[PDB]
């Protein structure tokens, strides 16, 4: 599948994806990607307060991908996610947005069906949950199983914090297995669109 990747905030946003690399994307500009059929743990994001040297080295303040420009890896939370896993069994495409590791930009992910998380997060994020550009999921900052999930099927569920994400953002995962309201499907051979402050 293509995605069009296009920055419409005000302000710089450094795009990422794995697989896919990195740009830098002012206001206004896009960026467009081929994913291939059959890629799995795939995600798209964006990352504010990047400074990067004539190498693409250097370090952004969310989303960082190991201090590099063109990423090689997933990036630092917390940073707003578009997740998709192309050309699964019966042919569909599995996607969704998460919050799991964190929120840093408002975005929308849209293919056969918009889904969109564009509230002002970063203003009502909680005390407990605030980072430098963001609001990070509880899973990130308190490592217990009640945020996190570890101890397997069924043993965690929504909490205050995952609500107060969930309660702006309904249609992302608000905690890892928020799968029944944050999960969708597009028949195979949809094409894509992220923007970042939709």
């Amino acid at each position: 599948a293509t995605f069009d990747i296009l920055n419409k905030c005000t302000y710089t946003v450094w795009a990422a994806a794995s697989p896919g690399g990195g740009r830098r994307l002012d206001s206004g500009q896009s960026w467009t990607i081929t994913v291939n059929p059959g890629t799995t743990n795939a995600r798209i994001w964006g990352r504010t307060s990047c400074t990067f040297d004539a190498n693409g080295r250097g370090k952004c303040e969310t989303g960082d991908c190991n201090g590099l420009l063109e990423c090689q890896g997933y990036g630092s939370p917390p940073n707003t996610l578009a997740e998709f896993a192309l050309n699964q069994p019966n042919n569909l495409d599995y996607i969704d947005i998460s919050l799991v590791d964190g929120f840093n930009i408002p975005m929308d992910f849209s293919g056969c069906r918009g889904i969109q998380c564009s509230v002002d997060i970063n203003g009502q994020c909680p005390s407990e949950l605030k980072a430098p550009g963001g609001c990070n999921n509880p899973c990130t900052v308190f490592k217990t199983n009640e945020y996190c999930c570890t101890d397997g099927p069924g043993s965690c569920g929504p909490t205050t914090y995952s609500k107060f994400f969930k309660d702006r953002c309904p249609d992302a995962y608000s905690y890892p297995q928020d799968d029944k309201t944050s999960l969708f499907t597009c028949p195979s051979g949809t094409n894509y669109k992220v923007t970042f402050c939709p």
